[PDB]
C-alpha cells in the first residue's frame, strides 16, 4: 500500500517526506518591487503597528492591517492553502514555492487544484500512480490531477449528476498535459478497448491541425475544446464528443519570428514518402512563403518525421479511410501552394499572374479548375447595384483574397476533422458526462484585438460562473445549519463588463459592431467612434484613451485591458468571394466537396456574424456547464524561459491576482471558515459539551449551528 508506504515512489514524487516562538512577517527590502519579499522578525509593537528586523539587521515598521504575516513554519509545505492562518500574497506564494523546491507541483486553495508547470519530467503518471487515487477521497491522498479526476468520477456515480472540469491558466502553464491527464486516468478507472484508444487518439490527430510552437509554448494550442467523456448508467466509457473554439485562422498565412505554423506541415513535409512528395508537389519547407518566414522550421526535441507517423496511426485507429487521410493531405499541399502565388502589377491598377506553377499545383491537389481559380481570386465578380460585375482587384486585394481561401480552407477542415471524429466517438444515448474545458484564461498583451475580446468574454462568464459556485454552497451550508449572514453574491459583479461587451439593449460592444457589420458604409474609424458614442464617460467599464484613436479599454476582472480596433468589420464578416466559394464547391475531392457544400461547416447559421457565433457558443457552453458539479484547476506558469526550478515571484503572483485564487482564497475568511461537527470537535449532548470546552476559556468568535460550530478566521487555529 504505497501510501503507508514510505519507501514507495508516491511518498518520493507526492508527499513532504515524513521522518520518525517568536513572529515574523514577509517584507519589501525595496518597497518598489512588490513581488520581491524576505523574512523579516517582528521585535515590539505598538497597537497600529509592528516592529521588525530586516535581514541587513535594521529596524522598521508598518501598520497592522498592511502587515504580511508569515505562517508558523509548520505549514510550510501543507497539502491545501485554507489550512493557512495566513494568506497573504507572500503567504500564498512561499506556500506553492516551498511545495515547487520538492517538486511538489500540485497544491489545494479551497475549491482549486493549482498546478505549478515543472518544465521537467516527473514520474507521477504511471500506471501505478493511477491505480493510487482510485476511490480515494480528496483527503486522503496527495494533491494531483488525478485526484480531482477520482473526485469527480465518485461524484458523478454518487450523485448521478454530470461533472465538470475547467483548466485554465496563460500560455505554456500545462492546461493541456493536464487535460489529457485527466483523459488518461478516466480511460483507465472506467474503460474495458477499442472505444477508450479511439479517445486517446483523437488528440493527436487535434494537436497536430489545432498546435503550433509560439514564443510561449513549443506545443500551443491555437484553439480551444471542452471535451464530453461520455458514461453509461454503469460508469463505464461509452463515448466522447469535443467542440472546438477559435481556431487561429491567421496562423496559417503568418507566423511571428522563431514561432511556426500547425504542426502538420511540418509533419507532413518531412514525413511524406517520395510517392507522396512528388504527387503532391511537396518540397522542403524553405521552399513555402508560408513556411518561410519566421526563419524557425523545427523545435528542439521534436523529430517531425516521426510525429507524422503517430498523427497517421492516430488517424488509422479513429477511422479515417486511407482516401480521406490522402485528401486531407491534398488539402494542406494545396494551401502551401496557394501561399506560393505570387500576384503582381498589371498595367493598370489591377493584379497579374506570370508564372502558374504555384496555382496549377494547389488546383491539382485541390482538384479545382485553375482558370476558374485565377479569376476567382483576381477577378471576382461582384454584386454592385444590379449588376453582377467582375473586379479587377490589385495585389493587396489579390493577395488578401488568397489568404482568406487559405484560412477558410483550414477552418472549415478543422470543424471537419472534428466532426468525423465525433461521429466515432458520439454515444448517442449516453447516461452521465464528465466535460473537460481546455481553454486560455484572461489574455491581456502589448496589443489585443477581436480574438482577445472575445477569450476575456469567456473567461469574464467563468469567473461569475466560479464566484457564483461558490455563493451557492456558502449560502446552502449556511442556511442549512442556520446561521444568520447576509452575503453578497460576487457573482453579480462581473455583470457589468459582462453587459458591456454583449448586451442588447443598451446596445453593448459586440452589437454594435454587428450593426456596423451588416450594414454599409462602415470602417474602423466608424466602428471606434460609434464605440466611444455610446461608452466614454457614459459606462463606468470603458475607457476612451487619452490620445490613440484606434483603441478602448474594458476593466476586465483581472484589470484593463485595451483593444485595438483595426480588421474587425473583416473579422466579423470572416469574407470569401462568392466566385471562390463557386470555385471549390465544383471540386472534384471527396473532402473538399463538404467543406463548400456542407452548410453545418461551410456556413456560419441563418447571417450570423462571427461575434454573434461566438456570444451563442459561449451561451451554450454556459448552459452545459451549469447542469454539472464543477471543479477548477488553475495552471501557473513559474517564468517565461521555458525552464525547470526557477519559479520566479512577479511572474507567478500576477497570475495569482488575475485568475481568482487570491481573490477566491479569501471570500470564505468573511464570517466563519472553519465548521466541526459537534462529536468530532469534542475529540452525551455533543453541543453542551463544546459549549463547555468553549467557555472553559470570546463567544463572537463563534456561532453554534445545529450539526457544527461555526468558529470566525484564526479562532479554530488558536484552540
Ligand atoms: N505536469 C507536467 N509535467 C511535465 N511537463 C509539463 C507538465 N505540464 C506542462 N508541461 C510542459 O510544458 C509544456 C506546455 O504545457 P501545455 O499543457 O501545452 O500548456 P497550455 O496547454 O497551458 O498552453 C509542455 O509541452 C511540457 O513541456
Ligand atoms: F499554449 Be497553451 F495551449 F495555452
Ligand atoms: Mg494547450
Amino acid at each position: 500500500d504505497p501510501i503507508h508506504d514510505r519507501t514507495s515512489d508516491y511518498h518520493k514524487y507526492l508527499k513532504v517526506k515524513q521522518g520518525d516562538d517568536k513572529r515574523y512577517i514577509w517584507y519589501n527590502p525595496d518597497p518598489k518591487e512588490r513581488d520581491s519579499y524576505e523574512c523579516g522578525e517582528i521585535v515590539s509593537e505598538t497597537s497600529d503597528s509592528f516592529t521588525f528586523k530586516t535581514v541587513d539587521g535594521q529596524d522598521r515598521q508598518v501598520k497592522k492591517d498592511d502587515a504580511n504575516q508569515r505562517n508558523p513554519i509548520k505549514f510550510d509545505g501543507v497539502e491545501d492553502m485554507s489550512e493557512l492562518s495566513y494568506l497573504n500574497e507572500p503567504a500564498v506564494f512561499h506556500n506553492l514555492r516551498v511545495r515547487y523546491n520538492q517538486d511538489l507541483i500540485y497544491t489545494y486553495s479551497g475549491l482549486f487544484l493549482v498546478a505549478v508547470n515543472p518544465f521537467k519530467r516527473i514520474p507521477i503518471y504511471t500506471q501505478e500512480m493511477v491505480d493510487i487515487f482510485k476511490g480515494r477521497r480528496r483527503n486522503e491522498v496527495a494533491p494531483h490531477i488525478f485526484a480531482i479526476s477520482d473526485v469527480a468520477y465518485r461524484s458523478m456515480l454518487d450523485d448521478r449528476q454530470n461533472q465538470s472540469l475547467l483548466i485554465t491558466g496563460e500560455s505554456g502553464a500545462g492546461k493541456t498535459e493536464n487535460t489529457k491527464k485527466v483523459i488518461q486516468y478516466l480511460a483507465s478507472v472506467a474503460g474495458r478497448g477499442v472505444l477508450e484508444q479511439q479517445i486517446l487518439q483523437a488528440n493527436p490527430i487535434l494537436e497536430a491541425f489545432g498546435n503550433a510552437k509560439t514564443t510561449r509554448n513549443n506545443n500551443s494550442s491555437r484553439f480551444g475544446k471542452f471535451i464530453e467523456i461520455q458514461f453509461n448508467s454503469a460508469g463505464f466509457i461509452s463515448g466522447a464528443s469535443i467542440q472546438s473554439y477559435l481556431l487561429e485562422k491567421s496562423r496559417v498565412v503568418f507566423q511571428s519570428e522563431t514561432e511556426r505554423n500547425y504542426h502538420i506541415f511540418y509533419q507532413l513535409l518531412a514525413g511524406a514518402t517520395a510517392e507522396e512528395k512528388k504527387a503532391l508537389h511537396l518540397a522542403g519547407p524553405e521552399s513555402f512563403n508560408y513556411l518561410n518566414q519566421s526563419g524557425c522550421v523545427d523545435i528542439k526535441g521534436v523529430s517531425d518525421s516521426e510525429e507524422f507517423k503517430i498523427t497517421r496511426q492516430a488517424m488509422d485507429i479513429v477511422g479515417f479511410s486511407q482516401e480521406e487521410q490522402m485528401s486531407i493531405f491534398k488539402i494542406i499541399a494545396g494551401i502551401l501552394h496557394l501561399g506560393n502565388i505570387k500576384f503582381e502589377k498589371g498595367a493598370g491598377e489591377g493584379a497579374v499572374l506570370k508564372d502558374k506553377t504555384a496555382l496549377n499545383a494547389a488546383s491539382t491537389v485541390f482538384g479545382v479548375n485553375p482558370s476558374v481559380l485565377e479569376k476567382a481570386l483576381m477577378e471576382p465578380r461582384i454584386l454592385a447595384g444590379r449588376d453582377l460585375v467582375a473586379q479587377h482587384l490589385n495585389v493587396e486585394k489579390s493577395s488578401s483574397s488568397r489568404d482568406a481561401l487559405v484560412k477558410a480552407l483550414y477552418g472549415r477542415l478543422f470543424l471537419w476533422l472534428v466532426k468525423k471524429i465525433n461521429n466515432v466517438l458520439c454515444e448517442e444515448r449516453k447516461a452521465y458526462f464528465i466535460g473537460v474545458l481546455d481553454i486560455e484564461g484572461f489574455e491581456i498583451f502589448k496589443v489585443n484585438s477581436f480574438e482577445q475580446l472575445c477569450i476575456n468574454y469567456t473567461n469574464e462568464k467563468l469567473q461569475q460562473f466560479f464566484n457564483h459556485h461558490m455563493f451557492k454552497l456558502e449560502q446552502e451550508e449556511y442556511l442549512k445549519e442556520k446561521i444568520n449572514w447576509t452575503f453578497i453574491d460576487f457573482g453579480l459583479d462581473s455583470q457589468a463588463t459582462i453587459d458591456l461587451i454583449d448586451g442588447r439593449q443598451p446596445p453593448g460592444i459586440l452589437a454594435l459592431l454587428d450593426e456596423q457589420s451588416v450594414f454599409p458604409n462602415a470602417t474602423d474609424n466608424t466602428l471606434i467612434t460609434k464605440l466611444h458614442s455610446h461608452f466614454s464617460k457614459k459606462n463606468a467599464k470603458y475607457e476612451e484613451p487619452r490620445f490613440s484613436k484606434t483603441e478602448f479599454g474594458v476593466t476586465h476582472y483581472a484589470g484593463q485591458v485595451m483593444y485595438e480596433i483595426q480588421d474587425w468589420l473583416e473579422k466579423n464578416k470572416d469574407p470569401l468571394q462568392q466566385d471562390l466559394e463557386l470555385c471549390f464547391k465544383d471540386s472534384s475531392d471527396n473532402v473538399v466537396t463538404k467543406l463548400f457544400n456542407d452548410p453545418n461547416i461551410a456556413s456560419r447559421a441563418k447571417f450570423i456574424t462571427v461575434a454573434a457565433q461566438y456570444k451563442e457558443q459561449l451561451a451554450s457552453l454556459m448552459a452545459t456547464l451549469e447542469t454539472t458539479n464543477p471543479h477548477f484547476v488553475r495552471c501557473i506558469i513559474p517564468n517565461n524561459k521555458q525552464l525547470p526550478a526557477k519559479l520566479e515571484d512577479k511572474v507567478v503572483l500576477d497570475q495569482l491576482r488575475c485568475n481568482g485564487v487570491l481573490e477566491g482564497i479569501r471570500i470564505t475568511r468573511k464570517g466563519f471558515p472553519n465548521r466541526i461537527i459537534y462529536a468530532d470537535f469534542v475529540k452525551e449532548d455533543s453541543q453542551k459539551a463544546t459549549d463547555a470546552v468553549l467557555k472553559h476559556l470570546d463567544p463572537e468568535q463563534f456561532r453554534f449551528g445545529i450539526t457544527k460550530i461555526f468558529f470566525r478566521a484564526g479562532q479554530l487555529a488558536r484552540i
